[PDB]
Order: C-alpha cells, then sequence, then structure tokens
C-alpha cells in the first residue's frame, strides 16, 4: 500500500477505452488510518524485539 | 477532405479528458458524395482545359 492513497487513478483496463481516470472516496482519511496502523505496528515490532534480546 | 470520411475520431482537445474515441455519422453516404463531387469538378476541369487549349 506504500505510505498514502492517492485522491486520483489512471486505469487502462479492458472495457476501458485507452485511458480514463477516477476519482477515490475519502483519500485524507484512509492515509491517516493507513499511517496510523503502520506506526502502531511498528512500536509491537520495537517491543517484540526488545523480548527477544532480553531472552 | 482527403478521399474518405473514417468512422471514428480520436479527439485529445480541451475539456476533453488525455484522448476520447467519438463516433460519425453517415460516414458512407458522405465518402460516396464526396468521391462523386471530385470525380464531376475534375471532369469540368478536363473539358476547360480542353476549350483553353483549342483557344
Amino acid at each position: 500500500y506504500g505510505f498514502s492513497v492517492p485522491g486520483l487513478y489512471e486505469c487502462n483496463r479492458y472495457p476501458c477505452i485507452k485511458e480514463v481516470e477516477c476519482y477515490v472516496s475519502r483519500p485524507t482519511e484512509k492515509t491517516v488510518f493507513l499511517v496510523f496502523m503502520f506506526a502502531v505496528s511498528g512500536i509491537c515490532v520495537v517491543l517484540n524485539l526488545a523480548e527477544l534480546n532480553h531472552l
């Protein structure tokens, strides 16, 4: 997923003719959610590594 | 105008986004009309040239 959800998409899949432009819903909220989940997962990883090192 | 009227057109003019496809009305009748008018004009040209040469 990367780190952001763009507000525009360029699509060239059948049956669409050549290239078409499509518009996403609530890109900013989804970006915030993505970043927050990444941060929480990183914290979990750090704590797990600390425990494993302690052992 | 050339010698034919194609049935499809590719248009990339503002405000159209990128490139779009458009469809023409009665391409075949227009092609026939174009060719017929060209032939008649050619006959007229030939006759006029013959007259001028005769002079």
